[PDB]
């Protein structure tokens, strides 16, 4: 069935003439080879779906297994190409174990050499769970994964996985340098990219891309899931950094149980292969699920005070417009040592706005005033409490910013803190 | 005395006698002392739920943030008794910082000294974030949030006992005795219901396999009810146990029963603590909302701490194990440590009819109508004699051993004991 030829599949997403087969082919249903992408070797598997809907077996499993061993101690990236319907049955057991058998080999390459995986077809059973242990997955419309969060990117067509899986080998495998001349030379205004309101939503992502080079595709992982929060890959000044941003067009950006989850895999996933990280803040709060339900954000949350807490990679963050309460500790904070916390000048880094602050710390002041006088002293009393707290100077006195800096110079001014980090230790 | 004087909690929780402050006694919130639990050294720290219902400020954090110090430095396990609404509104970003500090001291610790939370009182915001980064939460009744209590105690006082004896299970693992095994050994096939298709509460077995005297710590019952996860003692040693639990679910995996699982193996594997896996599994579920994708996550992260865990880890199938749940319940392919069965039990892809109805499903189809639903009856009885049986694992490799029920207790022992502490 000639389009989901194996070889031919592994063609188009390797370098022209660079396949070069790992064992001969045969009906086993995957076809394992080695080759190039932009220059880097590659190691790469491909799933027969010609043959059986390229349902695995012994054989098969066994030339993924052989690949991951090979590109293991070679330290290659692996690619698979998937479309199978899941394990042969009519080889009962010895099945289930071999799948399992290629699970074990995902998981001792896990954070050693990247893996990719691109679904071009159908993806079931033992073909579901292997892309899931990968790092990234990126799908083809032809394609669903079955037995939201599991996939990382979707492409146009077949071709364009291949275009964006190859782009993902050169993001992680060539990785580059920081270049100050590069991150100067492409700064401007992106202050300017926000609403003249602070209380008008916008879509984050024209900051992030702002930040990032123009001729660069930024990479975006899992859009449409926890859309509160934004992560992605992209290229600042021709290194691959990974960028985190609250995207307060959904949500009020407000951080939730899907949102940590979401930003702490990725954490953990840029700290494994030392790429950098870019935190843009601007969190007003957190959220329970519809239910009332608090459990999810709780327990996802504490995994991503734990991820930035752990990682070692540089992590610059920038406080564009606010960051309140534990959602600040969260966002990559002075407290879990942020390689360095830099914000816009009209920032603010409260416990909340001074309206709700006050309100609180009022109650009963407010509540004794008369109906028609109540406003007047509610927001004057918030005018005293912004005049004390919630500022940018008043931050940088306390430690939690490192710098105020020109709107104009973020660009150049987070590569600098980047560049000029330990490769690790924080 | 009010019964909220952090002295108190701490001197109730403490070996009589034992208690020896950290600092000067303050209004800082937060009261933190040495101390010893059954001769065990231990590190505490009690919020002050006299002093602003125990929100949490700079110099509380500070005594916090010290004693963890404190604790990483000996190699202390450190117990927290939580009660506070959260941060000190007043003492603004301040506090923020400094309760950012208390996490970070957390997360130092993590996997490094064992960490203990008792939540007395009602507890929030940054109060409610401590624990959970924390190794086992203990919740008093007198404190949704979902899976984040492990223990719910009786009362304060019971809860204080329950952390004491997590201390002990931490902190004094013991050594595996195989004359213990034996002497506690009886047949606990016995407590399987007659029928092979009927449900049982799998905890008797559980039970039966841990030390008598021992009680069995039980984390997240109410959580994920398909699966059982706790510590307990074999022979005297302290084990994590997981079992499928076919009263819930059918005992199937699913998503936050993967999720349990998965936590909880990590958390055991990080303080050298092995692992009994209690199979009986007829498969997965989805979610809602037929959505695979959280079972399909969570699945992977259980196949993740299985594949990636480095203590003993030993997998005993009563029943059945089918399909991708037997991959994840710690099989072969996996690297546990060993594999064993009782003689009835079913190492399959699938119920035999279900197989039989797929792997011939042509053939089904093409013979007539009044002779199919005797043909596949037929077809399932063949396939029932040359696969699924243990004979047929044991030939394959996928079970190490089939084993009297008899002797289970000291089969796991043995099978534990002669394991390293750390490969796999
Ligand atoms: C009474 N008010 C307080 O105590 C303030 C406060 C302080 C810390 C805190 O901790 C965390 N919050 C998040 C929110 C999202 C997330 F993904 C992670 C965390 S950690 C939570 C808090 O309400
Ligand atoms: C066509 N049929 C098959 O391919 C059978 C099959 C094989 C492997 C497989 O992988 C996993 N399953 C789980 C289920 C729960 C869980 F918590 C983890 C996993 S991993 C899943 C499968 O349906």
């Amino acid at each position: 069935l000639d389009p989901r030829d194996p070889l031919l599949r592994l063609s188009n997403f390797f370098d022209d003439g660079s396949v070069e087969l790992l064992h001969e082919r045969d009906r086993s249903g995957v076809l394992a080879a080695a080759g190039t992408v932009n220059g880097v070797r590659t190691i790469a598997f491909c799933t027969d779906g010609t043959v059986m809907g390229g349902a695995m077996g012994v054989e098969g499993c066994t030339h993924i297994v052989n690949a991951y061993d090979t590109a293991i101690e070679d330290q290659s990236p692996i690619v698979g190409i998937w479309h199978s319907g899941g394990a042969r049955l009519a080889e009962g057991v010895r099945a289930l174990h071999a799948v399992g058998q290629v699970f074990e080999a995902m998981i001792r390459a896990s954070g050693y050499i990247p893996q990719i995986s691109v679904v071009v077809g159908f993806a079931a059973g033992g073909a579901a769970y292997g892309p899931a242990l990968t790092d990234v997955v990126v799908m083809a419309p032809e394609s669903r994964v079955f037995v939201s969060g599991v996939c990382h990117i979707v492409a146009d067509d077949e071709l364009d996985a291949y275009d964006r899986g190859r782009r993902l080998v050169g993001l992680f495998c060539q990785q580059g340098h920081f270049d100050r001349s590069k991150a100067e030379a492409g700064d401007t205004d992106i202050h300017a990219l926000l609403p003249e309101s602070s209380r008008r939503a916008y879509d984050v992502r024209p900051i992030v891309t702002a930040i990032l080079d123009a001729d660069t595709p930024f990479d975006e992982f899992q859009a449409n899931w926890a859309p509160s929060m934004v992560v992605g890959l992209g290229r600042l000044s021709g290194r691959t950094v990974g960028v985190l941003a609250n995207n307060p067009l959904r949500l009020g950006g407000c951080l939730n149980s899907e949102s940590a989850e979401k930003a702490a895999r990725f954490v953990r996933l840029c700290d494994a292969f030392g790429i950098p990280l870019v935190v843009v803040v601007d969190v007003p709060g957190y959220l329970p699920g519809v239910d009332q339900e608090w459990g999810g954000v709780v327990r996802r949350g504490a995994k991503l005070l734990h991820a930035f807490g752990e990682c070692t990679v540089p992590r610059v963050t920038l406080v564009t417009r606010k960051t309140y309460g534990g959602a600040y500790i969260a966002m990559n904070s002075r407290s879990l040592n942020a390689t360095k916390v830099f914000a816009w000048p009209d920032a603010e880094v409260a416990v909340m706005g001074a309206k709700a602050a006050v309100g609180i710390l009022h109650k009963k002041k407010l509540a004794a005033a008369p109906e028609h006088e109540r406003e007047a002293l509610h927001d004057q009393l918030a005018a005293e409490h912004e005049r004390i707290a919630g500022g940018v100077d008043s931050a940088l006195d306390i430690g939690v910013v490192d710098e105020k800096i020109d709107p104009a110079h973020t660009r150049s001014k987070l590569t600098e803190a980047l560049a000029q980090a330990p490769a690790r230790r924080g």
